[PDB]
């Protein structure tokens, strides 16, 4: 039996993304060991039904730990923003943890995120074939790379243009650019992606060129799950797809600034929404009455519902009631919108996110609320895009392209691994021989 050990970044849509494809696996015969911190173990452990226990296997991580910095903060889920670069630094240490599992479990391959040049490296050390596993995107990884090398030359095929306020963010960074890179060019023979040629395939061919490296598709990698009763009871009483959910994802928490302008653009555009607000794991003043626009829910009335901490975000996006979605445009979000055929009204924020909502864009599936000259989010386009969308339905094409490509989606199956299980095997059978 084939063993993989899969090591993914300690964000949990990575590590929904990573226990997705090691599902895959293990039905094609593959043993997998799925590494991580405890708190991370934790939080995905519910996502993995029992018959998987013989074939998955959870392995814990170390992380440096002090009572500043203790191990159930070992995640990017509701951490403190200010915490992220001691987040990303602890992950670094355990690399000689990482060395001592790899020693000891001795897995014929690892599959390793795009956050962790140590690791490719620890495992050439081990002579381990390790291959680069991306759980976003290739739109936002070619559209970086490419004025890099032909600053004076259109990207080509698309027609979209990065705003300035995250040309300055993304203009330290460069190191971090470096470090992401280097993941997927150290990667052995190929780079797994989670994305589909019907949308990125254009993208991909691309990429491989820029990289000179094979890219692997291994499709939407959605989680359907078999708290939600009270909300179902609400959406219920609704009329069909009348009902935006609002999520701005795990790892981000909007300013009260930002948030302000939410709140006022749902207001404006009377539309029906459930919005999940959430406050880092160590903020005391944690007030939704707070963090909201005075009066807010008060006004809203029938019409909206906040909920605190974390919502059943696939179960409300298949309620038949709901007819948009409000998202930072985080991967899997964007991904599961389209697999539910739900119109998706970008308000991205940050990473990978503003690429994201220019593809959403440009596949038509969904649309951008724009941000002003200083990089500020409008309450007008927010509530005129809501209007459009979802209330006053102008914009049916939106609705047509996102259904399309759920049937699209919905169509695939078991072959989607195909291809990644071949070059699997193909990369084991040549490192057999060179030994
Ligand atoms: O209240 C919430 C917020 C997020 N999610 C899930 O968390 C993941 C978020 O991953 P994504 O790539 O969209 O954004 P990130 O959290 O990495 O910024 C998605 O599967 C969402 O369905 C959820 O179930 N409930």
């Amino acid at each position: 039996t084939t063993t993989i050990l899969m090591l993914p970044w300690l964000g949990y849509g990575h590590l929904s993304a990573f226990l997705e494809l090691a599902k895959s696996l293990s039905r094609r015969n593959f043993h997998i060991y799925f590494c991580s911190t405890s708190v991370n173990l934790d939080a995905i452990k519910p996502k993995l039904p029992s018959s998987f226990s013989d074939s998955i296997q959870f392995v814990e991580l170390h992380l440096p730990s002090s009572p500043e910095f203790p191990p159930h903060l070992h995640t990017t889920n509701g951490l403190p923003p200010t915490l992220m670069p001691a987040l990303h630094q602890a992950f670094s240490m355990a690399a000689q943890h990482f060395e001592s599992i790899l020693q000891t479990l001795a897995p014929h391959l690892l599959i390793y995120d795009s956050l962790q040049p140590w690791a490719p490296r620890v495992a050439s050390s081990l002579k381990i074939p390790a291959i680069n596993f991306n759980t976003t995107g290739v739109f936002g990884i070619s559209q970086g790379l490419h004025p890099i090398h032909y600053p004076h030359s259109k990207f080509p095929f698309s027609e979209f243009v990065l705003h300035n306020h995250w040309k300055a963010m993304y203009s330290r960074t460069r190191k971090r650019g470096e470090a992401f890179l280097y993941c997927l060019h150290a990667s052995c023979s190929v780079i797994l992606i989670n994305s589909f040629r019907e949308l990125e395939g254009k993208y991909m061919d691309y990429l491989s060129v820029l990289l000179n490296k094979k890219v692997v598709p291994v499709g939407p990698l959605v989680y359907e799950p078999n708290g939600y009763s009270s909300i179902k009871n609400w959406l219920d009483k609704k009329e069909p797809s009348s009902t935006v959910f609002v999520s701005f994802g795990s790892e981000y928490f909007p300013s009260k600034e930002e948030m302000e302008e939410i709140a006022h653009g749902l207001e404006a555009s009377e539309v029906n929404f459930i919005w999940v607000v959430r406050f880092p794991q160590g903020d005391n003043t944690s007030g939704i009455e707070d963090a909201l626009p005075k009066g807010f829910l008060e006004r809203a009335g029938e019409r909206g519902m906040v909920v605190k901490g974390w919502a059943p975000q696939a179960k409300i996006l298949k309620h038949w009631s709901t007819g948009g979605f409000v998202s930072h445009c985080g991967w899997n979000s964007v991904m599961e919108s389209m697999m539910f055929g739900v119109p998706i009204i970008g308000v991205p924020m940050h990473v990978d996110q503003p690429f994201n909502a220019g593809l959403v864009e440009e596949a038509g599936v969904g649309v951008e609320a724009k941000r002003d000259p200083d990089g500020k989010i409008q309450r007008d386009e927010v509530a005129k895009l809501i209007k459009e969308v979802v209330v006053e339905k102008t914009r049916e094409d939106v609705r047509k392209k996102a259904r399309e490509m759920s049937e699209i989606l919905r169509s695939k199956g078991e072959e989607k691994f195909d291809e990644m299980v071949a070059e699997i095997s193909l990369l084991l059978k040549i490192e057999h021989h060179h030994h």
